[PDB]
């Protein structure tokens, strides 16, 4: 399918113990991707002080369409020193690994693989 359904975990910043997916763009949005796909990631919300907290390069989710079955149709957008790749709508949050952090909440998201 080129669409996914995922409910992916929200986790607070101050919980999180693996504060991203890699050291390249290229890396970052792979990770994100396989992570998922296998589903073990995380979303945090953005917030005054939450990015300074997560490692560089970021990925977000981001809203691609203006909601099947309550999914937000969403695409990554990985940002590195003020530069993103990719163009898309409104940030629902940064992506992390989930490593059994325990979530506050879920985002049902519709992922274009
Ligand atoms: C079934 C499922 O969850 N598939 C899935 C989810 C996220 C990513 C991908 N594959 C790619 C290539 O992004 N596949």
């Amino acid at each position: 399918k080129t669409h996914v359904q995922l409910s992916l975990p929200v986790l607070q910043v101050r919980d999180v113990l693996v504060r991203g997916f890699g050291d390249s763009v290229e890396e970052v949005l792979s990770e994100a991707r396989q992570h998922l796909k296998d589903g073990t990631c995380g979303l945090v919300e953005v917030e005054k002080g939450v990015l300074p907290q997560l490692e560089q390069p970021y990925v977000f989710i981001k809203r691609s369409d203006a909601a099947p079955h309550g999914h937000v149709m969403v695409e990554l957008v990985a940002e590195l020193e003020g530069i993103q790749y990719g163009r898309s709508g409104e940030t629902l949050g940064v992506l992390v690994p989930h490593v059994g952090e325990i979530p506050v909440a879920y985002r049902k998201v519709l992922l274009r693989k």
